């Protein structure tokens, strides 16, 4: 027989039984990626946390030429160290401050947008597609607002992402085409005097500040493109599959409908059991490092399986159950951990909370309009998502 292949399944509505067997029998073990490369798959909470909190397991070095690869690059290799570059340009604080959900009127904008989308769906009548006509438009509108760019520019940038976040064995020509075009767009945004708010407005000001005279224009455009893409794909995909998790639990749906003050904790649990990341987080060992029973050698590829950690019964008892009163509710790895912890976590949380609150208020009887098995799960993608999410109410 051949070496165990990853990923195991593109389905985001259930965790494979094989994961628990793996965690119990071999919480770090050798696998083969789609490129043919070998890697260590880590699937226990303890070892996942160990790996993510040890910077000698490097994100940046995953971009090195000749390295074993999880998948082909869809960005310039320097972009792999994007946050690092941000840090080096002295821009980390401003960027992070710009993408919090705390800006005046941001949450009200989210609510208004969600409510408008839902009103439109209700007017059009069931069935409704909660991905293409709710979650993703909401994410896109949100990130246009956050970046300070026109709403009407959102869809076209959005249309890069189905390619931008592919997980391919080979390089993707369209990915480079779209990348260069979106980069030209963001550079134009930086030169556009009308853009004075949000992330791009702030970057536009800092660009002309003498304290930043030697930061490259490339980096400025790149922040815009990368944060738009990662933010929209992450919030859209998470919200979609969270809505799936919610729909499959009518009792929770009803409870949250009755006591919306419980919605954030619910969202936190929805975060914990979320399967949106299709692959483990990649890291390259820069030294010989002991992980459980395995001595990982310098230059080897390591994959941190988030659902491995988050469904670990040793950290989250009865892991498959949504429990709103856990003693350790935010200790999941849905936003990663350590050096590369998600800078957009608060915004993602608020996006999901407001989207769910609005949905439950508008569509308290929301349910799937097709049998669960009929959902079409996107393959070889960095996220797990159903192509369409047909619902009734
Ligand atoms: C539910 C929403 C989200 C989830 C579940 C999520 C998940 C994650 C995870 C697991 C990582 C760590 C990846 C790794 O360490 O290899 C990460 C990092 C990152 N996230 Fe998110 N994210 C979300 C929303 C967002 C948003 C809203 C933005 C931006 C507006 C964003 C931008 C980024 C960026 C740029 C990184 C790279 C950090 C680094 O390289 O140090 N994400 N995210
Ligand atoms: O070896 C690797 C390679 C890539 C990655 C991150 N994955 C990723 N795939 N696609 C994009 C992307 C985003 C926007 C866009 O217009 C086109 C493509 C990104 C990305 C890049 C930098 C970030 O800071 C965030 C997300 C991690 C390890």
């Amino acid at each position: 027989t051949v070496l165990l292949e990853v990923p195991f399944s593109a389905r985001g509505d259930r965790i494979p039984d094989a994961v628990a067997e793996l965690r119990t029998r071999e919480p770090i073990r050798k696998v083969r990626t789609i490129t043919g490369a070998e890697a260590w798959l880590v699937s226990s909470y303890a070892l996942c946390t160990q790996v993510l909190e040890d910077r000698r397991f490097s994100m940046k070095e995953t971009a090195a030429a000749g390295a074993p690869r999880l998948n082909a690059l869809t960005v310039p290799p320097e972009v792999v160290n994007n946050m690092g570059n941000i840090a080096d340009a002295g821009l980390r604080k401003a960027v992070m401050k710009a993408i919090t959900p705390k800006a005046p009127g941001l949450e009200q904008f989210l609510r208004d947008t969600a409510n408008s989308l839902l009103d439109n769906l209700i007017t059009e009548g069931a069935p409704a597609d909660l991905r293409n006509d709710f979650a993703d438009p909401l994410a896109t509108a949100l990130h246009c607002k956050v970046l300070g760019i026109p709403q009407e520019d959102g869809p076209k940038l959005f249309r890069s992402l189905s390619i931008a976040f592919m997980s391919s064995a080979d390089p993707i020509p369209a990915a480079k085409i779209n990348w260069d075009r979106d980069i030209e767009y963001m550079a134009g945004i930086l030169e556009n005097p009308n853009i004075t708010t949000g992330l791009m407005g702030e970057l536009s000001r800092l660009r002309k500040d003498p304290a930043y005279s030697h930061v490259s224009d490339e980096l400025f455009a790149t922040i815009g493109v990368t944060f738009f893409g990662a933010g929209v794909i992450s919030t859209g995909s998470f919200l979609t599959t969270a809505l799936i998790s919610l729909i499959q639990r009518p009792q929770l749906r009803n409870l949250l409908h009755e006591k919306p003050e419980l919605i954030p904790a619910g969202v936190e649990e929805l975060l914990r059991i979320n399967l949106s990341f299709a692959d483990g987080l990649p890291r390259l060992a820069t030294a010989d490092i002991q992980v459980g029973d395995v001595l990982v050698r310098k230059g080897e590829l390591v994959l941190v399986l988030l659902e491995g950690a988050n469904f670990d019964p040793e950290h989250f008892p009865n892991p498959g159950s949504i429990e709103l009163d856990r003693p350790n509710p935010t200790s999941h790895l849905a936003f990663g951990r350590g050096q590369h912890f998600c800078p957009g976590s608060a915004l993602g949380r608020r996006h999901a909370q407001i989207g769910i609150e609005a949905l439950l208020k508008k569509m308290p009887g929301v349910d799937l309009a097709v049998p669960i098995d009929q959902l079409v799960w996107r393959t070889r993608f960095q996220r797990r998502i159903p192509e369409r999410l047909p619902v009734l109410w």
